[PDB]
Formats: structure tokens, C-alpha cells, sequence
């Protein structure tokens, strides 16, 4: 018995330890989509650069996790992470709608471990959720759907010219 | 064919994304590494952050070899992650030898690569190779040495205080 | 006997001055695409700057070669300097497209002299030929490939305005 | 027909792009003329200097010839340039008595084109070609008289002292 | 079993060892050299400095392979340094033919080692040796073959002036 | 008979010759130590540091001496450098002993050649040598003493952590 555990489930730390690979393996489908548009025959580096500090970003919320658990007398258990699911990833577009996903999917996660972080009274933790995580997650998953509308208005004309101008004009302009 | 390509060896890819995993995986063992020592019970935050500094080093060395193969015509092809093999770490002394070893198996990796890369002539590889990656692994692999030198002079009197001086005077003097 | 010279073969400095005639010639195909559009019937002027500097970049290259060759005891000798393989260079996607085959073609050449600088024995040449030239080939033949990924994907659907959109904000963002 | 050009009479450009050929092809001399003092056997610095300087300055004529071409509505077409007529350079006496002449032959030319250029009534050329051309031509002219005069009077008494003096006094104190 | 050592062959420290001799010799003769310029009966300090900064150099040299060295797992094992082969030395010429020769038998060592550390595949040695050692030797050697012709060409004439000259205006104009 | 010289013994010289090569020598022990804590199974860098600044010390006393020689119509005459007495040179107590020793040769030779500068009358040796010489060295042989108090206090103890708390914190302190 860690003398430091106060308050802190056991399920609310499994439940963190699966947090700290969903982070993790968000964070690797966002470098596999980044090097994607990296390659000369997609060329389209405003997205790559998206990407890959949204990689960073999710490499952030799971260190962040993994700290908090260690800070409430967890024991973080690691498990292997799994590879990206799809190789090549398309249009912007539908890169685009991969990730909207990997997104409500880790807001869903956040939303159910803060529900166990209560129905399993849990103060300190139906706080350290919200704060950096249930917050930032509505206003990155805004900001997706924003660019949905936008490249599915572009690239719905003459498709090639609609993916170029959105990425020049778009990761240049606001 | 990509127009791109030019004297890159389909083996000399196939050995750069296996790199990839090398290093995102050595990536993967560091942050094992370094929550480990973050532990209240373990509590020797001068190892973390040694290791959490490493972990970084090993993501950037997969980042670039996924640029130079995206520059090569290659196609970054990823693969899951194998979990860290071990999860409590024990004292410093064995954390870094668990180290020294990653590190002159990603060595040998490039040793390996950079072989293939020549007796399947290969000359911007040849170079690429050695200015990032050979060097550094060299630089790092004898610091890693000194560092055992020191903990086991010291971790071998009356053991907990070696332990705490090393971590409290070495990542705190030079 | 020019005391100076060392470990430089006869066919290593015959190889650096045909290599001396291309960078030349290259240079030449390069001043001979950024008049053309500067034509004002072409009136491309991101386009003219492309070239332009490409050509400098070139000429740079011919005269480090010459810098070598004189510090290992070669004797430069000069040839006349082919004149470009086509007067008229039509649209940027077809200017682009004689500018990558160039450019793979020099790269080749430094893969060849470099080789036979080392299957006849040659050390700070085998150093001298990657650190500039090599190297910089790679990121050039990259960006070369990515240019065309997007003047294709613009130049395909009503041409006219994919060839000024992409040197408006192309030659203007990143 | 261009939409732009007049008063531009088709022998003026033809004359122009001779002009483009001579200026590129002194250039050359000049650049064969550079390394020949860097040769480790000559070892004359401060005289490659002169000739790498000079050589640009003629690189600058030529593209200044092809800007005003294109911007009269002339159609800028190259031929090949004829390599250095010598390959050992000799003194720099004989060096800079080769390039003298180049010089008569190049001022003879804009005295020539500038000529055509009123008995075929030309306004902005009878300007375009002396305020860069003609005049610079001239104090060229009288400075590398200069220079003559003087290493003559140098190199006249014993030779080899002459030359160095002379290299390393005169560029080195005026 | 030094735990660091990998991929470094015993011959390839055995010619560093030798290398290490050879440095901290051929730093002895330019020592040697120096005051013998320094003394007043040949007074010909801009030479003497030339020297006292060669030999620093060398001894440079031969300090960094000895970290190299011990960065590998090699054990620096020091001989003897031979004293320098001629106590008067001299002409500035005379000094200067020492001299040209120190350094064409130094980059043949470098030449010999880089060649074991090949056909003895070695990795970061054949780029350790080229990037400070190789290449430095070359310009080195270049400027050296410089020297030679300029103090041929005066010191040929009435020889005392030509030394004087030479070292009052190279080792102080360029 | 050199136009200089005056009241130099040819013994005085004979003598300065031998510190010259005493000098050296001692240089070359501090050398050889140095790089022997630099070894990565020593690995105690505050001592490298210690004696290859001592071994610098060193060169300089001598190339002061062989300056100080050439001023006074002295023919500086070198000898060759004997090979450092052990290679392995242990703890640092023992690389410690083995210096204050080299220090105290050196001293008894300063000492013996200052009492023969004034038997044979030489008023400016009896000041060149104890101004530079003599002084420096009761002050490094006091503070050489000094050190070893301090080690042997520690290393008497548990040895291994007396030695890792001397080099941390002595050098890193005063
Ligand atoms: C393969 C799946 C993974 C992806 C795609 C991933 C992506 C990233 N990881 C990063 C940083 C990092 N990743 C890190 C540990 C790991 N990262 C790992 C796996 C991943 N990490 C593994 C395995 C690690 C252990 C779990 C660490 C420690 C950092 C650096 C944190 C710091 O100190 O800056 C960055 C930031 C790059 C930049 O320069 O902006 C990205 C994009
Ligand atoms: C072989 C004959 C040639 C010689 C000797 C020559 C010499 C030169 N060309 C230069 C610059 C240049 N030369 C250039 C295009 C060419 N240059 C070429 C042929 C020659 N160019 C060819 C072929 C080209 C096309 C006709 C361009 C574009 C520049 C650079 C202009 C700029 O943007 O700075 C420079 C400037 C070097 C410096 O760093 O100061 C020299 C000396
Ligand atoms: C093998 C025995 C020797 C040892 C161990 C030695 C050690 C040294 N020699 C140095 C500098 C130097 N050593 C020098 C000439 C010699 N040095 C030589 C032999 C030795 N020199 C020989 C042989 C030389 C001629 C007698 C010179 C000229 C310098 C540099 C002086 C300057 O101008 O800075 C330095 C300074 C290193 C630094 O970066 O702080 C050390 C440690």
C-alpha cells in the first residue's frame, strides 16, 4: 500500500492506463497520417504539419496522464500500441474524416472516465479530466468539423484545386 | 514508379522502416523508463528526466528517418509497437543497463543498415546515415558507460545513498 | 609531377571536369528557362526567379568542383558548353519536367563519380562529392517531385489558372 | 506579333543576342583564366580574383542584355558557348594581355550594335546600351591599361618579383 | 570485455595508437621549427609563428583522436616521441620542403586508416578520419604547395630579399 | 659568436636544454594521465580535466624556456621525449602521488639550475626563473598537497565514493 493512494480506484487507474494508450495510439495514426502527405505524390505539406503537431498534442495528454497517475499512487502499466488503421489515407477530405473520429473516440473515453471518476465518487479526477482533456477536446472537435465544411465546399467543384487552395489558404490565413 | 526515386534499394527501405520501429520502440521503452522513476516510491526525478530527454532523442531519430525515406521515394510503411520488456525497472544501476544495451542494439541496427547500404551501393545513404545517427550512437553509448562506471562505484558501498547522490550531484554537476 | 597531389587518379579528375561541363550546362538549360518566362507573352515572373536561381545554385556547383580539382593537383580543362535542348518551354509543368530529368541526370553523375572514386580507392573524395553535392541533390529532386504533385493536380482541371494560382501562392507562402 | 514590341528592329535583337553570346562566352575566358591562378603551381590569388570578379561582371551584362530584350519584345535565342582560347595562361602579364583584347572585342561590339542601332533609328537603345555598357567599357578599358603599364614595368627587371609585388601590393592597396 | 566497445577493431585502435605518435611527432618538428626561425641569427618571426600554430594544431590533432579513442573502447597506448630529424633548418624554402613532406606522410596515414577501417568494415571511422583529419590535410596541403612557388619565385632572384618579402607581406596581407 | 649573447654560460644552456626537455616531458605524462580518466571504465572527467590543463602548464613552462634561450644567443637543442613512466595509473590517489612527485623533479631542477646560474654569475636567470618557475611551483606544489590530505581523508573510508565525492565536489567547488 503506496503511502500517498487516497481516493484513487483501482478501475479509475485502469481506466487511466487505457487512456495513456489511447493517447498514445491517436498519437500514432496522426505521425502515419503525417508522413502520408509528406510524400511527393501527395505533396500537400500544410496538412503534414497539421498532423503532426496534433501527434504531439496527443504524445502531451498521455505524459500528462501518466504524471497524474503517479501522482495519485497509480501504477501505470504500458501495452503494446497498435499500428494505424489504414496505409494510404487519401484526400485531405477523407484524412480529414479519420480524424474527426479518432477524436469523438477519445472524447467518449474522457466522457466515460470522468462518469466512473464519479459513480466511484471521485473529486480530484472529475476535475484533472476536465480542466486540460473534455475542454480542449470540444474546441479541437469544433475546429475539425469548421474544416470539414470548408474542404468539402472546396473539393466538391473541381476537386484538385479545391484540396490545393484550402491548404494554402487555410494553413496561411486565420 | 515515383518519379523521385533514384538509387534507392527497395531492401534499403525495408531496413529504414524496420529503423523506424527501432527507434519508435527504444522511444517506447524511455517513457517505461522514466514514469518508473517518477514513482513516489521509487522518487528519483533526476533519472526521469534522463530518461524522458531520451525518449525524445529516439522519436526525433524515427521523425527523420521517415523524412529522408519520404525524400528517397520511399513509402514509410509502420507496424506496431512491442510494450516495454519489463515494467518495474529495479534500481539505476539496473535501469541503465537495460540502456547501454537499447542503445548498442539500435547501433548495430545502423551498423547493419549502413552495410546494405553499401555493398548494395548506395552513396547518400552511406552519409545520411553516419552524420545523424552513427555519430551521436557513439557519443551517447560512452556517457551511457561513464554513468556505470560512477553508479557502480558508488551503488556499491551502502547502496541507497549511491543511488541519491549519483542522481542528486551527477544530474546537477556537469 | 605538380607537388600537391595525392591518392587523386587521372580518371578522378577527368570524371570532376565533365562534371565541371555539366554543372555548366546545366546552369546554361536554366538562364536559357528563366528568360523564357520572363517572355511577355509567358509573363511568369515566379517562375523566371525559380530558374534563375536554380542556374546560380549551378554555376556555385561548377565552380566549387574547380576549387577542388586545383587543391588536389588537377589541371581544369574546359569544353564548350552545349547549348539548351529546346528554345520554347511551354507551360511551367513542362518546363518543371525537363528540370527534374536534369537534375536526375546530374545526380546520377555524382552516383558514378563517386563510385569510381572508391573502387579506385579514393578517401576525402568519397566526403568531398557528398557533403555538397550528394545531399543537396536529394532535397532538390524532393521539392522538384513535390511541385509537380501540385502544378498536376492544378494544371489538370481549367489549366490556365492553375499555372497563375500555383506561381501566385506557390512562389509567395511557404 | 508581340504585343508590345516597336521600334525594335529584328537585326537589332539579332545583334542583341550575339551580344548575349559574346558577353557569356568572355565570361568564360574569364572563369578558365580565374582557376588557372589558383593552380598551385601559378599560386596568384589576388590575380583569380580579379578574373572570378570580371567573370561576373560579364554574366551581369549578358543577363542585363536578356532582360532588355525580352522587355522590347525580342525573343532571346542562345548558341553554344565556345570554350577559352588557350589553357595554360602563362604571366599574368600575358594573362592580362589576353584579356585586354577581350575587352577591345566586346567594346567594339556595343560600338557596333549601338551603330545599327540610329542608321535603323533606335531611341531607347542609343541609351539602354551606353549608360551600362558603352561607359563602364571605358573606365574598364583604361584601368586594365593601367595595369599593364605597370606590371611591365615590373616584371621587366627580375621577372618572378615582379609578378608577386605586384599581386600583392596592387590588390592589396588602391 | 570494456562495455562500450563495438565495431572497433584491435588493428584499428593499434593504427590510432600510431596515428597519436604520429601527431604528437610531427607537432615536435614544427616546435623544432619554430624557434629555429625565432633565433637571431635568422630572425624571421612571421615564420615562426607560421609553425607555432602548426604545431598546436598537430598536437590538436593528436588529442582528438586520443578522446576518440577512448570513446570506442580502445586503451591509448603512448611510445616515445623521435626527435625532430634536423636541428638547423634552414632557407624558409628548406623549412617549407620539411614541411610539405610532414604533411604528405600524415595524410597517407589518414589514407592507410581510413582503408583498414574499410576492408575491416567500419562505420563512423570512415567519417571521423575524413570530417576534422582528411579534409583539413588537403587545404592544408594546398596552401602549403602555395607557399612553395611563391617563395621559388622570389627567393630565386637575390635570394635574402625574396625571404624578407615574402614573410613580411604574406604573413601579413592574405 | 653570436652578435648577442652575453654573460650565457654554455652550461646555463646545457642546462636550460635539459628543463626543456624535462618540460616536455612532464607534459607528456600529464597527457597520458588524462586521457586515462577519461576512460569509460575510470570515467572521472574532473580528473582529465586536472591534468590536461597541468600537462598545457607544462608546454608552456617549456616553450618559455626555448623562447627565453633564443634570447639570449642559446642554440635551443631538442632531444627526444621519453615515454611515461605506467600506463594504467590506478585510483586517483595513485595518479595524485605519482604527480606531486613530477612536481617536486621539476622544482629540484629549477633549484639546481638557478644555484648554477649564480656560482657562474648570471644576474638575469637568477630573476627569469623564479619569477615564471621557481614561484609557480611552490604555489602548485602546495595545493597539490593540499588535495591529497583531502583524498586520503576520503578514500579511507569506503574508497569508491571518496574518490566520485572528491571529484564532484572539489573540482566543482573552490
Ligand atoms: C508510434 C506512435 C507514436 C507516435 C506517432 C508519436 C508521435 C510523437 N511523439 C512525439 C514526442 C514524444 N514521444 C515520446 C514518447 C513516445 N512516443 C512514442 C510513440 C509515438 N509518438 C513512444 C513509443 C513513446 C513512449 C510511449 C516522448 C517522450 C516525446 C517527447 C516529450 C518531450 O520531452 O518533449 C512527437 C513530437 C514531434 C515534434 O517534433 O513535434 C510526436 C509527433
Ligand atoms: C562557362 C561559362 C561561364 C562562365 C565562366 C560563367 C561564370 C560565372 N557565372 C556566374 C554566375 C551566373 N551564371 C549564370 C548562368 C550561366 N553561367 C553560365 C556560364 C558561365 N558563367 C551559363 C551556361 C549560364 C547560362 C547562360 C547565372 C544565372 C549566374 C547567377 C546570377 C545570380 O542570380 O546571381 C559567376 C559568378 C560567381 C561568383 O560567385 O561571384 C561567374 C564567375
Ligand atoms: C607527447 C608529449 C606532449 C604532451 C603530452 C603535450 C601536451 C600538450 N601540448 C599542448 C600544446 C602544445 N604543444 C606544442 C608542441 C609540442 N607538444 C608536444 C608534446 C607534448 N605536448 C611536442 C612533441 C611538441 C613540440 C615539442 C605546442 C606548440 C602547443 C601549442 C602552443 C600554442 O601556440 O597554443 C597542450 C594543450 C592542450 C589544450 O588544448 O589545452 C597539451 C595538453
Amino acid at each position: 500500500s503506496s503511502q500517498i493512494r487516497q481516493n484513487y480506484s483501482t478501475e479509475v487507474e485502469a481506466a487511466v492506463n487505457r487512456l495513456v494508450n489511447l493517447y498514445l495510439r491517436a498519437s500514432y495514426t496522426y505521425l502515419s497520417l503525417g508522413f502520408y502527405f509528406d510524400r511527393d505524390d501527395v505533396a500537400l505539406e500544410g496538412v503534414c504539419h497539421f498532423f503532426r503537431e496534433l501527434a504531439e498534442e496527443k504524445r502531451e495528454g498521455a505524459e500528462r496522464l501518466l504524471k497524474m497517475q503517479n501522482q495519485r499512487g497509480g501504477r501505470a502499466l504500458f501495452q503494446d500500441l497498435q499500428k494505424p488503421s489504414q496505409d494510404e489515407w487519401g484526400t485531405t477530405l477523407d484524412a480529414m474524416k479519420a480524424a474527426i473520429v479518432l477524436e469523438k473516440s477519445l472524447n467518449q473515453a474522457l466522457l466515460d472516465l470522468h462518469a466512473l471518476g464519479s459513480a466511484q465518487a471521485d473529486p480530484h479526477l472529475c476535475d484533472f479530466l476536465e480542466s486540460h482533456f473534455l475542454d480542449e477536446e470540444v474546441k479541437l472537435i469544433k475546429k475539425m468539423g469548421d474544416h470539414l465544411t470548408n474542404i468539402q465546399r472546396l473539393v466538391g467543384s473541381q476537386a484538385g484545386l479545391g484540396e490545393y487552395l484550402f491548404e494554402r489558404l487555410t494553413l496561411k490565413h486565420d
